[PDB]
C-alpha cells in the first residue's frame, strides 16, 4: 500500500501566496472578454449615472461613500474599476423611476433589462444583462429632502455623516448582522471617519431645563418605575440620560464634567412596547397631580432609523418619549446600583438620528445641542482611554463591537420571508417585475393598464399620528389607556 | 473649524485583529438564540441524514469531504467546530426522494418545509422555516451505483478520489470559477490529497499496441490533418498522446512511463464541425472507405460533454470529445506544421480519472487498471521533475497549475444557467417546480393524484453508446458521407 504526496512544504504556501493574485489576474481577463464586459458595466453605470443627475436623486451605500473617499484621497478607495459595483439611492418615485430607467436603457439597446421589486425594505432592482447594477430605495418626501447632500459631478451623494448612521446601524445589530457586516462595515466607517472626521465643537450645551413639577416625574420614572424588576425587564435608557452617562463615566481617570446636561425629558427604547407603553401611562396617571393634565403623543417610524414612538406629556410637557425597539437585540450596558443603558456607539448612533428628527422637525436649538453632544460624546470617550491608555475592545463602558444585548431579535432572511408572507396573505403584491421588452411586445390597452403612480408604501415619516385609525393606542372615557383596534396603513406613491 | 479623530493609529489595527473572532463569537451568539437554532438545525439534519441511510443515497460536496477528512482526521475538517453546513447528495430518483423528505418532514411537525427546484445540475432544494438544509442530485442510474462510496455510520459518502474529479473541474474552468472557486477548491484539494493522498504503482502500462495501418492513421491526423492552420484552431490534444507529452518533458535533463497510444483522444471546442471534418479526411486518407463506422456516446454525467468514435475495421483511429462552450487551459506548442495544443497538467490529471470511471462503467477491467497505472506515473513524472529543477506548480513549466490561458468561448455560470431556463421556458419544460406539503394537503385527493414524481424528464447523462438514430447528433448519407442529424433532445424519465 504505497503512495504519493501530491503538494507539499512548502509548496502549499506557495500557493496560498499568490493564489489571490492570480484569481485577481483572472477576474481581470474575465472582466475584459465575458458579457458582461467592464465596458459594458461601465456603460450602463453613467446611463444611470445621468438618470440621478437629471432627476436629481439622492446616492448612498457603496457607491456614495468611494466617490466621497476619492473626493478626499483617491487611495482611500473602496472599489477597483474592476468592481461590478451596486448604484444604490433614495427616491420619493422609486416605482416610476424604475419605469423611466428600465424604458431609458432598454431603448439605449441593452438586453435583458428588467425591474424587480428586492427582498429588501421598500427597495427596487435593477439588472441589466443578468448583472444587477442598481437599487432604488423609498424615501417619503419628508425624509428625502431633509438628507444633508454634498455633490460630486452634479449628483447627490448622501453625507458621509448621514450614511454613518446607517454603518452604526449594523454594528448595533449584533445577533443579526456580525457575520455578514461588521467586516465591512468597521473598514468603510474607518475611512469615512478619517477622511470626514467628527467635528470639533466648543459651544456650550443649552439644553433648556424643565420646571419643578416635570423634573420630578421624570426622576420618579427612574427611582420608583425603573427599579421595579417587575417592570424593566424590556426597558433602556436612551437620550440625554444616557449620553450624560458616558460623560460622566470619562472623569475615571482639561475640562471637567462641563459636558454634563440637562435631561429635558425621559427617552426610553422598550423591546416590548404596546406593554411598556401602557405600563409607564398607569404608572404617571398614579404619581400625577390631576390626571386630566396628561396628554399622549404617538409618532409614525422615522424612515428605517427607528420604530414608533410615544410621548407622554403633562401640561403639553414631555415627561418620556418611549421608542418601539421590538424585534431587535439592543446592546447594552451593565453597572446596577445599590443600597441597563444603550451601548456607546448606540448612543452615539441615536445622538445622529435624533439630530436629523429636529432637522425635519425644523427645530434649530435640538439639532444644535446633538451636533454639541456627539462632538462631547467623541471627547470625552477620547480623553478616557488617552488617560487609561486603553482600547475599544478592552471590557470598558464606551466598549465597541458589543455581542451582550437586550431583546428578541430574527434573522434579516427570517424578517424578509415573514413580512413577505405576512403581504402575501394580504395579496399586497409579492414580486413586482418589469422586463421592457416584454413590455413593449404587447398592445397599448395593457401597457395601459401600468400605473406607478398607483404604489403604496410604509409611513415613516416620523409625523406624528394625528387620525386616530393611525393610532396604536386608544384613550377610554374613564381616562385610560388601551391597544387600538385600527388598520396599519400607510402611504401612496403620488408624491 | 476644528476636528476630531475617532479611531487612530494603532486602534485601526487592534480592531482588525480581534474583529473576525468577536464575530465569531457574535455567530455563536447568534446560533444559541435565533430561530432555526441548532437545536432545530440538528433536529432536521438528523431527519435527513436518517432518510439517506434508509434509501441509501450518496452525500458529497463539504458535508462528505468533512466527515472523510475527520474519519482520517478530525482536526484536518473543513466545517469547524459545528458551522452550518448545507447537505448535498446524488439520487437517481430525485424528485420522488424531495416528495418522501418534505412528506417526512412536514408530518414530523416542522414548517415551513419547501421542496423547490434548485436550478442548476438537475438539483432540488429543501427548506425548512425558511433555511436551505439540503440539495437532492439527479445522477443517471448506470453512473450513480457506480461511484465508490465510502461507509460511515450507515450513509454513502462520494470516495475522495472521485470528489477529486470536481474539484479539479474547478481548477480547469479559469474563466467561469476562478473569483468564486479557485480559493476553496485549492484549500480543500490540499487537505484532500494529504488525508487520501495519490497512491503509488510500480505495474507497467500494458496498453495493445494497434496495427500497422491503424496507427498509420492515427499518425497521418496528426501530420495531415492537425497541422492545417484552418483545420485544428478548436482541437486539443487529450488521451494517452496528451499524457505521453508530459511523461516525455519530466524527463528533460528511465523513460519506461511511455504508453503506446491506442488511438487519438481530443476536445473540439466547435465539435459538429472539426467531427465531419476528421470523417471527411479519414475517408479520404483511408484504404477502403466502407470499413469507417462510427459510433456516438453521450455526456459521462457531468465530467464530459459528447463523444465520437471514428473506427476503420471496428478499430479505433480517433475520439472526439465536444468542449463547446468551455475555455480549456491548454499549453500550445510549435513544430517548426506549427501549431498543436494540449491539454493542461491538470487537465490530464482530470481526464485519466474521468476515463478510469468510464472504464469502470463499461465494466472495461484492462482500461481500469491502465488509467490508475497512468495517474501514478504521471504524478511520480510530475515531482521527480519539480525536484530535479526546483521548480513550483506556479513557476512557467509544462506542468503549471492554476492555468488562464484557455482555448474556446465560455460563458459565466449565471448566464449559462439563466439562459438555459429561459430556452426551457420557452419551450415550455417547467422553470421552476415547487412542493409546499401543508399546502398541498389542504387540497382534495383529486388533486394529490395530479401529482407524480415518476413522470419528470433529466438529460441523458449515462456516459452509453448512443443506440436509437434519433439520439445521434450525425447522420451517415448513401453515398456514405456524414451530415447533422435533424433529430430529437435526449430526455430520460426518471422512473
Amino acid at each position: 500500500e504505497k503512495y504519493q504526496t501530491y503538494y507539499t512544504t512548502n509548496e502549499y504556501q506557495i500557493v496560498k501566496e499568490k493564489l489571490p493574485d492570480i484569481i485577481r489576474d483572472a477576474e481581470i481577463k474575465a472582466s475584459e472578454v465575458l458579457e458582461p464586459t467592464i465596458y459594458e458595466k461601465r456603460a450602463i453605470m453613467e446611463v444611470i449615472k445621468d438618470f440621478i443627475r437629471d432627476h436629481q436623486r439622492k446616492v448612498y451605500g457603496g457607491t456614495a461613500l468611494n466617490e466621497a473617499l476619492k473626493q478626499v484621497n483617491p487611495k482611500d478607495a473602496i472599489y477597483d474599476n474592476y468592481s461590478f459595483s451596486d448604484i444604490e439611492f433614495y427616491s420619493p418615485t422609486p416605482v416610476q423611476d424604475l419605469v423611466d430607467l428600465c424604458n431609458i436603457l432598454y431603448r439605449k439597446g441593452y438586453k435583458f433589462v428588467q425591474g424587480k421589486d428586492a427582498q429588501h425594505e421598500e427597495t427596487y432592482s435593477i439588472f441589466v444583462n443578468f448583472q444587477l447594477y442598481c437599487d432604488i430605495t423609498y424615501s417619503p418626501t419628508r425624509v428625502f429632502y431633509g438628507i444633508k447632500t454634498i455633490e460630486i459631478d452634479g449628483i447627490n451623494y448622501t453625507d458621509p455623516h448621514f450614511m454613518l448612521i446607517d454603518y452604526l446601524r449594523m454594528v448595533n445589530q449584533p445577533l443579526t448582522a456580525a457575520g455578514q457586516r461588521w467586516e465591512k462595515a468597521f473598514e468603510r466607517m474607518y475611512r469615512l471617519l478619517k477622511d470626514y472626521p467628527i467635528e470639533d465643537f466648543d459651544k456650550r450645551l443649552d439644553i433648556p431645563e424643565p420646571p419643578e413639577e416635570i423634573q420630578s416625574y421624570i426622576s420618579r420614572i427612574k427611582t420608583e418605575f425603573l427599579s421595579d424588576n417587575k417592570l424593566n425587564e424590556s426597558f433602556l435608557i436612551s437620550g440625554i440620560e444616557a449620553y450624560n452617562f458616558y460623560i460622566r463615566h470619562a472623569a475615571s481617570s482639561v475640562n471637567l464634567n462641563n459636558f454634563i446636561a440637562n435631561v429635558p425629558f425621559s427617552e426610553l427604547i422598550s423591546v416590548n412596547y404596546r406593554e411598556d407603553v401602557k405600563n409607564t401611562y398607569n404608572f404617571l396617571r398614579m404619581i400625577v397631580e390631576d390626571k386630566e393634565k396628561i396628554s399622549v403623543d404617538e409618532y409614525f417610524p422615522l424612515f428605517q432609523f427607528t420604530g414608533y414612538s410615544t410621548v407622554i406629556k403633562y401640561d403639553d410637557h414631555p415627561i418620556i418619549r418611549i421608542y418601539e425597539g421590538d424585534g431587535y437585540c439592543i446592546p447594552n450596558v451593565k453597572t446596577v446600583k445599590t443600597v441597563k443603558y444603550v451601548s456607546f456607539q448606540y448612543v452615539l448612533m441615536i445622538l445622529y438620528i435624533n439630530k436629523f428628527r429636529a432637522h425635519l422637525d425644523k427645530n434649530k436649538p435640538m439639532y444644535f445641542n446633538y451636533g454639541i453632544a456627539i462632538s462631547n460624546l467623541v471627547k470625552a470617550r477620547n480623553i478616557y482611554l488617552d488617560q487609561t491608555g486603553k482600547s475599544v475592545l478592552d471590557n470598558t463602558v464606551f466598549k465597541e463591537f458589543r455581542t451582550n444585548c437586550t431583546g428578541n431579535t430574527i434573522s434579516f432572511t427570517r424578517m424578509n420571508r415573514l413580512r413577505l408572507l405576512e403581504k402575501r396573505k394580504q395579496g399586497k403584491q409579492t414580486s413586482f417585475v418589469y422586463t421592457p421588452e416584454d413590455f413593449f411586445k404587447k398592445d397599448l390597452e395593457t401597457q395601459a393598464k401600468l400605473d406607478p403612480s398607483k404604489a403604496r408604501f410604509k409611513n415613516t415619516s416620523g409625523n406624528k399620528i394625528m387620525v386616530p385609525k393611525y393610532l396604536l393606542f386608544k384613550i377610554d372615557n374613564n381616562g385610560n389607556i388601551e391597544d387600538n383596534i385600527h388598520s396599519e396603513e400607510a402611504e401612496i406613491s403620488e408624491k
